[PDB]
DNA sequence: AAATTTGGAGGAATTTTCTCCAAATTT
DNA sequence: AAATTTGGAGAAAATTCCTCCAAATTT
């Protein structure tokens, strides 16, 4: 039911898939508990940067290249693909 | 005084080693590993909601732990988001959180 | 009581999408 | 040679942000 889960390993060596959101959720967990009621700012951007790059990054490998296929697979439009690759400084 | 911190290295996951440490590795490479487990079981089928997929799928902690942090008051939670207030009460309805 | 938050307007600012085109590139 | 992709326009559609305000809630 989840499309999109990462591995995780147990003390008994078994192997189990778990939602990204664990991962994101464990994540933000820590960062919340790092900071010791320090200013958070931007937090949205942060995620989203943390989140857009390896995604930009496996469906440009993914379509070898192509732009226009990447931006039909992940519902975008070919110029805020492009934005969104410049941004990142990957062209 | 202060070591770097890379930006990857900000919101981290613990994960184990083939030498059985506890590690922490960007959050980047969970979203590439959740990426590379559904490109392997695609296996040629058309996609086109990959990003609003992914999008969800990272909003959703996000505003729960924020709303958490917060303790349910949305102007400190869009405050440190860095986004407006509707917006945030917005995505909050999007996921039934309000 | 005073300060802050909320829910929601109307409208401006920003972003994304759409429809083109011609040059470049792949097939 | 034909088909596809790329970069980039200008305009429409859509989303986000801004600026309020009275009621509701918290301090």
């Amino acid at each position: 039911s989840d499309v999109l889960t990462v591995s995780t390993v147990n003390s008994q060596d078994q192997v189990t898939q778990k939602p990204l959101r664990d991962s994101v959720k464990q994540a933000l967990k820590n960062y919340f508990a790092q900071l010791n009621g320090q200013d958070v700012n931007d937090l949205y951007e942060l995620v989203l940067a943390e989140v857009e790059q390896p995604l930009l990054d496996m469906v440009m490998q993914y379509t070898r290249g192509n732009q226009t296929r990447a931006a039909l697979m992940m519902g975008i439009n070919r110029g805020t693909l492009r934005k969104k690759l410049k941004k990142y400084g990957m062209n």
